[PDB]
């Protein structure tokens, strides 16, 4: 998941992902690329989520 705005004091974008398993909500630019892509088809996992056991 992910909740996207646009801020008119700098006059950029903004963006949290949500993590579809657990819900934690991650400022989106503390993420690297490869944990942000996300898919049409598939739920996205946060780091966490993506990396713990079972
Ligand atoms: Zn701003
Ligand atoms: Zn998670």
């Amino acid at each position: 998941g992910s909740m996207d705005w646009y801020c008119f004091e700098c006059h950029l974008p903004g963006e949290v992902l949500i993590c579809d398993l657990c819900f934690r909500v991650y400022h989106s630019k503390c993420l690297s690329d490869e944990f942000r892509l996300r898919d049409s088809s598939s739920p996205w996992q946060c780091p966490v989520c993506r990396s713990i056991k079972k």
